């Protein structure tokens, strides 16, 4: 189960977060103890949307989703995820029950930090905190690993992604924000 009430940001800036662009997982943390990931966050019709990608560098296990946010309050919202192929056809329909939180905690021009807590199914799922890039396999900056220690975490108890062999659709992500 989750346990933590992530704070956002202060002054995080929604528009700079939300513009389409893709942010690649750097590093996470997992409270609940191997997937490469990425997300496009951006806004379609007037809607906040996320598209979402996971690959097993191992076993080749690879899904993606897309969601459209629901604002809980400033850099805190609520997800309802469909699972779609790379091209934004439908696999597994939105269901009551299946959605993630998602808290900004911190974001700048190229890094963030992020918790997010999901519910899927009857899975009995833990809390995940994840420094992201906007550039794939970046080193953590002085920034975003400041805003680690911050919200009282240990930034070397995360786990890497950097020194998995993965490859990224990023055309494939910013186009399912559309769908
Ligand atoms: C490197 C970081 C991450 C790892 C290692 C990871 C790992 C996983 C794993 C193992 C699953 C399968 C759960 C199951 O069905 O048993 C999963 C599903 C999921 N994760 Fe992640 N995850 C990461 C990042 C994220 C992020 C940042 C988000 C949201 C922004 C996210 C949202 C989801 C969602 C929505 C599902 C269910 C998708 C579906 O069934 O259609 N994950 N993740």
């Amino acid at each position: 189960a989750c346990t933590k009430n992530a704070i956002a940001q202060t002054g995080f800036n929604k528009d700079k977060y939300f513009n389409g662009d893709v942010w690649y997982v750097t590093d996470y943390l997992d409270l609940e103890p191997r997937y490469c990931a990425a997300l496009a966050a951006g806004t379609a019709s007037g809607k906040l949307k996320e598209a979402l990608y996971h690959y097993d560098p191992k076993t080749q296990d690879t899904f993606y989703d897309v969601s459209e946010l629901q604002v809980e309050s400033l850099g805190k919202y609520t997800a309802n995820f469909k699972k779609v192929d790379k091209n934004g056809n439908v696999k597994v329909a939105v269901t009551a029950g299946n959605y993630y939180t998602f808290t900004v905690m911190y974001a700048d021009d190229s890094s963030a930090l992020i918790h997010t807590c999901l519910h899927k199914g009857n899975k009995d799922l833990g809390d995940l905190y994840a420094v992201l890039n906007r550039n794939k396999d970046a080193a953590a900056g002085d920034k975003v690993k400041s805003a680690v220690s911050a919200a009282t975490l240990e930034f070397s108890k995360f786990i890497s992604t950097k020194e998995n062999n993965c490859a990224y659709d990023n055309d494939s992500l910013k186009s399912l924000l559309t769908k």
